[PDB]
């Protein structure tokens, strides 16, 4: 499609930080995103980077099946937040997921394990 037209404003008011992670691939990618800005502007981003078509890629929150047409603050999310979404494709022996090319972002995690037995 087109990607370019962009007006001018730089502020951090409403955008908040969705995280994303990748359920075939499993990475981890974060972007900021609007609150009332639907979801698809965000999908039909990686579609065309990754070289495969909407229709087929989906996106999970909350255990949900969130629609393009469909916002962040639809579903309950405020301004300046932080939130974890996930993404697939339907068909992946046809269209599957692959990483991002472009920039290279990096991310921390840990967890406790469990102690001994007696």
């Amino acid at each position: 499609g087109s990607s370019g037209s962009s007006g001018q404003e730089s502020v951090e008011d409403s955008l908040a930080t969705v995280k994303v992670v990748l359920i075939p691939v499993g990475q981890e990618i974060v972007i900021p995103f609007k609150v009332d800005t639907i979801l698809k502007y965000l999908k039909d981003h990686f579609s065309h980077l990754l070289g495969i078509p909407h229709s087929v890629l989906q996106i999970r929150y909350s255990g949900k099946i969130l629609k393009n047409n469909e916002t962040l603050v639809q579903h309950g999310v405020k301004p300046q937040e932080i939130v974890q979404v996930e993404i697939f494709s339907t068909n992946p022996d046809l269209y599957p997921v692959r990483r991002i090319d472009g920039l290279t972002d990096v991310s921390q995690i840990i967890t406790v394990s469990g102690p001994s037995s007696g």
